[PDB]
This record gives C-alpha cells, sequence and structure tokens, in this order.
C-alpha cells in the first residue's frame, strides 16, 4: 500500500540497473510500471524481483487477443500477483468481459483491470488508415464507455482527456494517465483534473537522487 | 532450425512440466511451436530458450499492440531471443508496423518473420459494431492486410476463410498464417490447397495420444 498516485515507468533493458534505481526509492512512495520492454526481455521472473522488494506493480502489457486467450493472460498476471493489468478496449466487449470474469476467482486479490483506449501516440491520420471516422478523442471516449459498460476498473487516458472523462465517467472509474512531468500535465495539474494514477518516467528515473524527486512530487501533491 | 512442415503447434499449457513432456514426445523436424500470451505470461523468454535449445523454431505469438517505440523494443527483443516468427497488431497502425520492421533490419536475414494480426479470428461483425467499424470483418481484415504489405512486413495472420482470396490479392511471398486447422475449419489438406503458408494446430496434436504419430501423419498427408 501507498498513498501516492505516482507510478514510475521502468523502461530499462538492464535488470540490475533497474533494481539499483528501485533500491534508491521506497514502496511507500510509489508503484512501478513494467511494460513490453522489460517483460519481453525478462518475463514474470523480474516482476517477482520487484515484488520481492515489496513494490506494487502495474503490468502494462495491453493484452489484445481472442477472449479465451486474453482471459488466460489476465488470470496469469493475477497469479503473478501484480497490482494492475491492462487490456485493449479495441479487443471488444467479449474480450474485456472474459478478462473481467477471469479475475473473479481472485476476489479482493484480483488486480485492477484497466483498458487501453486509443494509444496516446495515435494521431487522427493513423486512425483513418484503419478506416475510422471518429476523432481519436471521440473514439477514446466511446472506448472508455464500452469499458465501463464491460465492468472494468478504469481506463488509461491522456491528460488532454482526463477532465472530461472524470466528469463523464465519475470517480470509481480509475483514470490512468501517462506523460506526467513535474516540469503533458504536471503532477499537480493531474491531481486537479482528477486522474488517479499518474505515470512518470525519465523525470524520476533520470533524476540524480530520484528519491528527492519523488519526495517533492507527493509533498507537492499533499495540498 | 528448419523443418519442411507448415505445421505450428500451439503450446497453451498452464504447467511447464507438461508442456516440455509433450515437446519431448515430438520432433523439431515434424513441426514448429507457437508460444502465446498464456505461456509467456507464466514463463517468460526463459521458456522460449528451453524450446529453442531442443532445436525447435518458435512462433512468439504475443501480437504486440503498443506505441511505436515500444513495439519496436519488444520486436527487437523477440529477435535477440532468436525466435523464428513474431507478430504485431495491424490495428496498431502504419507508424507502428513500420517501426517494428525497421527495428528488425539490424538483424539481417537473422531477423524473425514479422507478421501482423489483422482482424482476430474471433471477432464477429457485432464486435466491430462496438468499435464503430462500418466494414465487415472480412473487408476490414483485407484493408489491414494491405496496410501490412504496404508497411513491408512478411505476411499476416488470417482466417482460412480468407486464405485463398489473400493469396490471390497479395501473392505468395505474402506469408499467410492460419489457425483453426484440423486433420478431420479447414483441414491441413484443405489449408495447403488454399495456399496458407503456416497452419496452426492446437488440441488435435497436443491432445493427441501419440501426437508424434499424429504429426508425422499430418505431414504424410501433405506428401502430396
Amino acid at each position: 500500500v501507498t498513498n501516492s498516485p505516482v507510478v514510475v515507468a521502468l523502461d530499462y533493458h538492464n535488470r540490475d540497473d533497474a533494481l539499483a534505481f528501485v533500491d534508491k526509492i521506497d514502496p511507500r512512495d510509489c508503484r512501478l510500471k513494467v511494460g513490453k520492454e522489460m517483460f519481453t526481455l525478462f518475463g514474470p521472473q523480474f516482476v517477482r524481483e520487484l515484488q520481492q522488494r515489496g513494490f506494487d506493480i502495474f503490468l502494462d502489457l495491453k493484452f489484445h487477443d481472442i477472449p479465451n486467450t486474453a482471459a488466460h493472460a489476465v488470470a496469469a498476471a493475477a497469479d503473478l500477483g501484480v497490482w494492475m493489468v491492462n487490456v485493449h478496449a479495441s479487443g471488444g466487449a467479449r474480450m474485456m468481459t472474459a478478462a473481467r470474469e477471469a479475475l473473479v476467482p481472485f476476489g479482493k486479490d484480483a488486480p485492477l483491470l484497466i483498458a487501453v483506449t486509443v494509444l496516446t501516440s495515435m494521431e487522427a491520420s493513423d486512425l483513418v488508415d484503419l478506416g475510422m471516422t471518429l476523432s481519436p478523442a471521440d473514439y477514446a471516449e466511446r472506448l472508455a464507455a464500452l469499458t465501463q459498460k464491460c465492468g472494468l476498473d478504469g481506463v488509461v487516458c491522456s491528460a488532454q482527456e482526463a477532465v472530461r472523462f472524470k466528469q463523464v465517467f465519475g470517480q470509481e472509474f480509475k483514470l490512468v494517465t501517462p506523460g506526467i512531468r513535474p516540469q503533458i500535465m504536471t503532477p499537480e495539474q493531474a491531481l486537479s483534473a482528477g486522474v488517479d494514477y499518474m505515470v512518470i518516467g525519465r523525470p524520476v528515473t533520470q533524476s540524480v537522487d530520484p528519491a528527492q524527486t519523488l519526495k517533492a512530487i507527493n509533498a507537492s501533491l499533499q495540498r
């Protein structure tokens, strides 16, 4: 457990380099994100190492597959004991649902189940290629609602959508947003916009004494 | 680590000890192996190496769908892992598929085959209503198939029901990977005929008693 909304992106290609960083900060201070980089290189095994140091882990693998498989994937993350796991909304309802229903037997131990909507990187251009008429913004929201309708715990979403999404979807719908920078929201702006978990990377990881860096972020968030 | 079979058997076990048992019953010459989200989430690259050290070729079936730089990182990592095939989601878009490819370029012909998922085998018209897609699965997969080819990847995962039309439209060097293959839902026989380049077979083999016979029979049937 921790009170911070901060999730630090571990995007190392060296395992012992990451734990060094990791050892310079504290679980009470924040949670960690393991994504496709570290997980393709290192698998569940390294997640365990982070978990062994008592951290809460966001397994950011955005499962996008057939329902049966997605289901099995998400269960596996829960068996792994991660804190949060995401899926792609664009996999559709049955996938999301089966994802969700898979997590039922872990009861109150089941991780947070979050859906990617429209990737933060995808521009309008990119969406026409796919033959999609709605803006990224409009389409992310449609994807948000589908997710909510499917019973998931929240959505990953841009700062730029954070305000309207909280107003529209409310507060038990967790808002996960990336690209937060102390100095693109600030940790403070993000708090205000209502986002629940704010993913911070280089700002923290590239800080000499990132722990002071951290420390300033949440103190700044105290008010 | 060549075989002449177009067979790729799906390893979808919850327990490793069982997976390797099955593995020990069959031969790299006889088929290829596909590792998906299940076994990978449970057992990591480390388990891929186990299979690869027993001589098998692996299809790392993780269908990377993420931002460009990231998918790029994962695909390169798949390569360094030394797998034979790796896929990505077409729906990640051109910039993503592109970064994937280019990531692989430093690996010369050591590079794994880079395959794109188009419209997942399971998705019905209904499912696409939700997303707001006007085109049928079929039309949409094809749109996605061309984007893949235009992006310069080696082929697409696709349904047997689309295998023939895609071979005709995209040609034969455009690899077609299809699941839902069943000895006796195309058959190994029917699938080849359609022109599908690699046929993914699950339970028929894994849940075959004497699957090594089963495998060798599969390829006997393709003696033709």
